């Protein structure tokens, strides 16, 4: 398996959601940035996996869902089997991560990408070993109910460019936004 990463867009105030659903507008191009990103896969005949919880599997439009041309996988400990559309199911992160080296997977996982919530977020950013975070920084401040985590600079240094990914500052529906990467090791 591919490397860990985390991928979230989060406004001035650290906001990734408000009641199920993005704080701002949808950003088209942003979202188009988060598809290619989470999709594009390192390694032939490999997909990509896309780990999040269950109320952001539930937060992508039913349509949809699963994110096409990713393997799918939901976290919940209430859950019994996976969602409707879902490929598979684990109850804690560690245990996502163990799975992936089974039989099953260790042979069609390239990147794996923790795709929120907040939750998912920290326990994978305060988790020894090798981590980027995909961050898209919305510049303006938007009313949330979910948050993203801290990050220690200590630890995630922000890179000074990466491939495939714009540098400067862009604009959809008035508002701006820039893309950033960070990386620890520890
Ligand atoms: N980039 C962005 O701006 C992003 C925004 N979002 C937004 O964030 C919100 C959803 O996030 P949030 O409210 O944090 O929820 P989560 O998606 O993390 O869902 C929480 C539920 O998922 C299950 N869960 C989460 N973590 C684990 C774990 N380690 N092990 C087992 N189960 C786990 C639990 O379910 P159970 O009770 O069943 O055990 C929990 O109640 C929505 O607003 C959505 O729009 C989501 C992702 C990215
Ligand atoms: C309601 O959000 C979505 C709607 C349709 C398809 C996928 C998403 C998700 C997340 C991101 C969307 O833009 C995104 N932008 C970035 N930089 N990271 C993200 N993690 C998302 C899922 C996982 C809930």
């Amino acid at each position: 398996v591919g490397s860990l990463n985390c991928i979230v867009a989060v406004s001035q105030n650290m906001g990734i959601g408000k009641n199920g659903d993005l704080p701002w507008p949808p950003l088209r191009n942003e979202f188009r940035y988060f598809q290619r990103m989470t999709t594009t896969s390192s390694v032939e005949g490999k997909q990509n996996l896309v780990i999040m919880g269950k109320k952001t599997w539930f937060s992508i439009p039913e349509r949809n869902r699963p994110l096409k041309g990713r393997i799918n996988l939901v976290l919940s400990r209430e859950l019994k089997e996976p969602p409707q559309g879902a490929h598979f199911l684990s109850r804690s992160l560690d245990d996502a991560l163990k799975l992936t080296e089974q039989p099953e997977l260790a042979n069609k996982v390239d990147m794996v990408w923790i795709v929120g919530g907040s939750s998912v977020y920290k326990e994978a950013m305060n988790h020894p070993g090798h981590l980027k975070l995909f961050v898209t920084r919305i510049m303006q401040d938007f009313e949330s109910d979910t948050f993203f985590p801290e990050i220690d600079l200590e630890k995630y240094k922000l890179l000074p460019e990466y491939p495939g990914v714009l540098s400067d500052v862009q604009e959809e529906k008035g508002i701006k936004y820039k893309f950033e990467v960070y990386e620890k090791n520890d």
